């Protein structure tokens, strides 16, 4: 059974990747875009952009691995292994053409690499809501004058002994609604259905686990990240962040601009971290707008 | 009924401060010290070094408002507000004389008010293993490169919702065997017996919530704090600090060095966060020497 329901117009499939089974929604006509989600979310998240972005291109929003319907990887959870299945998978659909990608949180963890290894194959680029890994993730405060920090999540999902499933084991959907608000602006947009459909997929104990094994491996990603960013990106780029509560304000811009030689930046004012939901409009506008320069 | 042993020629007893029952522990003769234990613990971190200290001093281990045997505070629990208590509670002992005292972790936050508030009743202090709440507990960082993190757990414990309480609720056992040694360097001291006794008493429902309202208060006590510091301590003062895994390093000397006009600071090799377990044998020493350059039985 399908854990969201599927838009008209897309299918719900299947494809091996590396010994991989690796679940995406797809749909549409035209050049690829792939759509990355992040972390407590899956494909769904972009149910909102897929089918406006389908009007001009092929849409393709892949579950992470381990997360959604997707199988564990077999290799490991750092930026660099994830990063072939999912280039790989683009590559099923689009050989002849470099593709757009779009990623949301640890969905730039798990793409950079393969952007910056394979830049002939990505025409544009669109990240949101989450630092490269890098060593400006260790300047974060683990705790601030008005409460809990933005990233003291990464040392609880990150620590040893199973700390982050072990505690959240029963408490999956308490759980995933606290993180949720906790870095929104907007909380009005998340119904009770909703978190019920985000919380029965990250239950599932392989996806619980999975969950937490991409900030297992964070380290690691900052350290290969350390290696690769000898390399700058050349393709146009456009980064998003929240203004609100919840949001990485012009952290994501300034970031990215010692990444990338052709980047422009926004900052929504009102938003939190989940701009596909809580700023579904304008986000799609963005997004839709800056790939559109592009061929389609 | 009594949460940990007694040490021999100790009693366990209670008083009533400001209509609050606090436990404690006392023992010896002399001029009075009194020991204030921090998180995931209770008087009983300080059970070897206080019969050594009872031959020299009066030795009252209290248990913080809400944890071990104590009830919760009726006020609140920012560091000024705790601080009323346990002021209050070595004063009924000492009423005419000055007292020590030393503190670990959390029992620095309630007891640094009472200090700069009463200082002519303090003789000689030690602090060990906790940052006073002040700005720069704002600039620790929330992920490391190596090793973990220090104080990520301030936002998982000042978190709203009671998020600390809902997840951890029926698994305290497991969660006080990783915070404890994941602070720890010499992790083979706690034994399994030692963290059953530690998790029973933290498990009770009232301990568990009081546990975390400290964290909820600490930028109340950071507040607090920014108009307390405007004076500085003028009496003797020792630093204690874990050099290895979960130890505060160098930061605890230099912070109070902000704080304090006569303070000398000890680094401690190969211990973290729980010195009193740990390495035992040279903080003991540690502590009872500076405490015998001042007037003792």
């Amino acid at each position: 059974a399908e854990e969201f329901p599927v838009p008209n117009g897309f299918e719900s499939a299947y494809r091996e990747v590396d010994g991989v089974k690796l679940h995406y929604v797809k749909g549409g006509q035209g050049p690829l875009v792939m759509l990355v989600h992040g972390f407590g979310q899956t494909w769904y998240e972009w149910h909102q952009l897929m089918p406006e972005l389908a009007k001009r291109f092929t849409v393709i929003a892949p579950d992470l691995p381990g997360l959604g319907q997707s199988e564990p990887p077999k290799t490991g959870y750092s930026g660099e292994q994830v990063a072939v299945y999912l280039h790989k998978l683009a590559r099923q659909f689009s050989p002849d053409r470099p593709f757009d990608l779009v990623a949301h949180d640890i969905g730039i963890w798990n793409t950079y690499p393969m952007v910056v290894k394979n830049q002939a194959d990505i025409a544009r680029l669109v990240y949101m809501q989450a630092p490269i890994p890098d060593a400006r993730i260790y300047r974060f405060p683990a705790f601030t004058a008005q409460g809990e920090s933005l990233v003291w999540h990464f040392s609880f999902f990150a620590a040893d002994d199973r700390l982050a499933e072990t505690l959240i084991a029963g408490k999956e959907r308490f759980f995933l609604e606290h993180f949720i608000k906790s870095h929104a602006s907007n909380t009005e947009v998340f119904s009770e259905r909703l978190l019920d459909l985000y919380a029965r997929s990250y239950a599932k104990p392989h996806s619980l686990n999975a969950s937490f094994e991409y900030y297992r491996a964070l380290n690691e990603s900052v350290r290969q990240n350390a290696e690769l960013a000898k390399t700058r990106l050349q393709m146009p780029t456009m980064t998003l962040a929240g203004g609100g509560h919840g949001g990485m304000g012009t952290f994501q811009l300034e970031q990215m601009k010692a990444y990338a030689e052709d980047v422009e930046g926004h900052v929504l004012p009102g938003c939190g971290h989940w701009l596909p939901e809580e700023c579904a409009a304008p986000m799609n506008r963005l997004v839709i707008d800056f790939l559109s320069r592009g061929r389609h």
